[PDB]
């Protein structure tokens, strides 16, 4: 159908639009701490602690699978990552406080995003 059609130009339009999202995020990252999974081989009792691990490569994944259907769930994954972090980590830590900094430097670009997805729809 047209509608089918119109449907998967706004999904198109919407993985545009989290995708210059991701990267904006991901530039808040500039130690790379949260690009890929959590190694099982380096932490072997890792999903002992975190049942859903998340990193930006899986969020990727995901994204270009068209595989975020509004931003309340790229949004999910992203708290994902910076919350097992925080809670994997003590507070004395690198890992931990480059979390911190990527959720407050990360407000604000998902503070417009939000905007723009409700503005254009």
């Amino acid at each position: 159908s047209m509608e089918q059609v119109a449907m998967e130009l706004r999904l198109t339009e919407l993985t545009r639009l989290l995708r210059s999202v991701l990267d904006q995020l991901q530039d808040k990252d500039p130690a790379r701490i949260f690009a890929q999974p959590v190694s099982l081989k380096e932490v072997p009792d890792y999903l002992d602690h975190i049942k859903h691990p998340m990193d930006f490569a899986t969020m990727r994944k995901r994204l270009e699978a068209q595989g975020y259907k509004n931003l309340h769930e790229f949004e999910e994954d992203f708290d994902l990552i910076i919350d097992n972090c925080m809670k994997y980590n003590a507070r004395d830590t690198v890992f931990y406080r480059a979390a911190v900094r990527l959720r407050d430097q990360g407000g604000v670009v998902l503070r417009q995003a939000r905007r723009e997805v409700d503005s254009i729809g």
